[PDB]
C-alpha cells in the first residue's frame, strides 16, 4: 500500500546526457545515436537573449565551435542543423548506451519524469504534468536547459520535453524534441506570461481512485450525477470538462474498485462545493491533479520496465 | 526557481538490481561485486511467515536452491550466509556495473531515494524520510521486498535501506544493508504497529528557507525567540526538539537568506499556533518535513552527481 509521486527510473536517460558548450554558454544536451540535441540558445551570449536572430547567429558558427563533452571524453562534431528551437549536432561517435526511444508530443494533463541536469550531469529526477496552460511546475536553475522530460514504456524511452526557460511565478516552458514549443512561448528574454491555469479533472478522479484503493474512502458519498451536471459545477471551480474519452480511460480504475465514474464524479462535486473540512486524502490537504489514470494503475499494480 | 520532491538519479542502483527466487518465493536482490543481498524471508513459504525459524529454514537450503537472475542471465550461487535479517549470496560473477558504494545506517529525519523494484526490475523512484518512529511513508506491493533506499554523494552510492514489510496505516519498515531493522520491528507476519510519529522540526525549517529562497515569504513575522521557548511550543504540537546541532546544520541556509535560525523559529511558532489561514507555502497547504537542510541546498544550488 501507499501512494507517492513516483518518477520513472532515470538510468536510460542518464546514459544520454552530455554537456554542450558554445563560446561561454553551457547547457545540457541529449546524445542519441550520433546526434546531440540541445536548446538553440547555446549559440547566444547573454546580450543575444533579448532579441536573438538564431538563423544569423548559427551562420557565423562552424562545427568546431561546438564543444560536446560526454563524461571526460570530447565528441567531435561533424555537422549541425537547426530544427525550430533545438540544435542537432551530428557527432562522429554513436552513443553506445542509446536506448530504444521515440520523440512524442504529449497532450496537456499528461505526466512525465524530468531529469534535471547541469553541465551534462544529473542532479535529480521528479514527476511533472503538462499543465493546461502548456507550462510545467518544475525545478530549474541557471544552466538547466537541455534537461529532458520522458516516459518509459517497457524498454522504450518516449522523450517529450526539453527545458528552455522559466516564466513568472516560477513555472517553466519548453519544447518537444523537434523544437516546437509547448504553448505560445518563444525562446527570447522578453515579457512573457502563461495563461490562467485550470485543474486537470481526469487526473483528480484517478487520484481519488488511488485513495479508494488505499482505503481512504471518507469522501465517497451516496449519490450519482450526469456528465453534464458535473461539468457545469467543474466549470465554476476552474476544472477542465470531463469528456467521454476521459470516462473511458478511467474504466480500469472504475472496474477495479467497483465505483462508476459518474459516482466518483458526484463525490468530487461535493468536495468542490463543501471543501475537505480539515481532512486529507492520501495525506494531501488539497486535491491532486498530476497523476494520470495510467500513473495510478502503474503504481498500484507495480508495472516494471526493462 | 521552483521546488519539488526531488529523488536521486537511480541509474547506478538500477545496474545492481537482480531477482532472487527460492522455492516459490520471489523478491528483489542487490548485486554488488560478487555478493547478492536480499531479505532473508525469501526462504519462507507463505505459512512460514507467521512464525519463521530462519536459522532452521536456511539449514535445509543449499547454494543451488537459490535462483538469481540478472536480466536474462542466471548467476551461479557458490555460497550463502545470513547476517541478521538479510541473506548474502556469493555468486561466481562480479557485477561489472558495481558503483562505488558504502553501507550506512541513517538517523531518523534523514532522507533517501527508494527504487521500487519487482522481479528485479525498477518500477519507479521516490524520495522518503526515516520517520522518528523508524518507519517510512513509501509505496510497496507484494514482491517489493529487496528494493533499496540510497543516497548519492558525488560518485558514491550510500545504501541505507532494504524493504522488508508493511505496517498498519500503510507505512513501511526495513533494515540497513547489514540486516539490522530500523526500529523495534521483526520480519514476522504477526501483530506489529509503529509508535506515534512526530514532525521533523529541522526539516520543516529547512523547507521554510526553500520557500524564502523561492520568494514565498508571507509567513515571515517580525519576531525572534529563544531555543527554549520555541521547543516548549514545539513539544505541544508533536514537533521534535530543535537541538543546537540542528541550528548549526541550518547555518548555510540562514546565511544565504539573511534570516537567523531563531527568527525563522519565531515564524514557525506562529504558524503552529495560528495555522496557515487557507494559504499555501510552496504550493503545499501543510508544513513539509521530508526535506533535509542538505536537500534544500542541493536542489536550490543544483548539485550534480558523477
Ligand atoms: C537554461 N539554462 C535557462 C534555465 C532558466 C534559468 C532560470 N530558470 C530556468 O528555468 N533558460 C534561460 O535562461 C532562458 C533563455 C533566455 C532567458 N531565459 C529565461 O528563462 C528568462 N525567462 C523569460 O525571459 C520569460 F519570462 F520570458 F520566460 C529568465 C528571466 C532568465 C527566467 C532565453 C534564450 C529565452
Ligand atoms: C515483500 N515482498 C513484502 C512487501 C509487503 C507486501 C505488502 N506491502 C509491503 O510492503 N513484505 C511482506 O510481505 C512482509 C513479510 C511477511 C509478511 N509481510 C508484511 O508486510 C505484513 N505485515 C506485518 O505482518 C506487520 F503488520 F507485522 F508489519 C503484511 C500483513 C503482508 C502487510 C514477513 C516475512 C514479515
Amino acid at each position: 500500500s501507499g501512494f507517492r509521486k513516483m518518477a520513472f527510473p532515470s538510468g536510460k536517460v542518464e546514459g544520454c546526457m552530455v554537456q554542450v558548450t558554445c563560446g561561454t554558454t553551457t547547457l545540457n544536451g541529449l546524445w542519441l545515436d550520433d546526434v546531440v540535441y540541445c536548446p538553440r540558445h547555446v549559440i547566444c551570449t547573454s546580450e543575444d537573449m533579448l532579441n536573438p536572430n538564431y538563423e544569423d547567429l548559427l551562420i557565423r558558427k562552424s562545427n568546431h565551435n561546438f564543444l560536446v563533452q560526454a563524461g571526460n571524453v570530447q565528441l567531435r562534431v561533424i555537422g549541425h542543423s537547426m530544427q525550430n528551437c533545438v540544435l542537432k549536432l551530428r557527432v562522429d561517435t554513436a552513443n553506445p548506451k542509446t536506448p530504444k526511444y521515440k520523440f512524442v508530443r504529449i497532450q496537456p494533463g499528461q505526466t512525465f519524469s524530468v531529469l534535471a541536469c547541469y553541465n551534462g550531469s544529473p542532479s535529480g529526477v521528479y514527476q511533472c504534468a503538462m499543465r493546461p496552460n502548456f507550462t510545467i511546475k518544475g525545478s530549474f536553475l541557471n544552466g538547466s536547459c537541455g534537461s529532458v522530460g520522458f516516459n518509459i514504456d517497457y524498454d522504450c524511452v518516449s522523450f517529450c520535453y526539453m527545458h528552455h526557460m522559466e516564466l513568472p511565478t516560477g513555472v517553466h516552458a519548453g519544447t518537444d524534441l523537434e523544437g516546437n514549443f509547448y504553448g505560445p512561448f518563444v525562446d527570447r528574454q522578453t515579457a512573457q506570461a502563461a495563461g490562467t491555469d485550470t485543474t486537470i479533472t481526469v487526473n483528480v478522479l484517478a487520484w481519488l481512485y488511488a485513495a479508494v484503493i488505499n482505503g481512504d474512502r471518507w469522501f465517497l458519498n451516496r449519490f450519482t450525477t450526469t456528465l453534464n451536471d458535473f461539468n457545469l459545477v467543474a466549470m465554476k471551480y476552474n476544472y477542465e470538462p470531463l469528456t467521454q474519452d476521459h470516462v473511458d480511460i478511467l474504466g480500469p480504475l472504475s472496474a477495479q474498485t467497483g465505483i462508476a465514474v459518474l459516482d466518483m464524479c458526484a463525490s468530487l462535486k461535493e468536495l468542490l462545493q463543501n471543501g475537505m473540512n480539515g481532512r486529507t486524502i492520501l495525506g494531501s490537504a488539497l486535491l491532486e491533479d498530476e497523476f494520470t489514470p495510467f500513473d495510478v494503475v502503474r503504481q498500484c499494480s507495480g508495472v516494471t520496465f526493462q
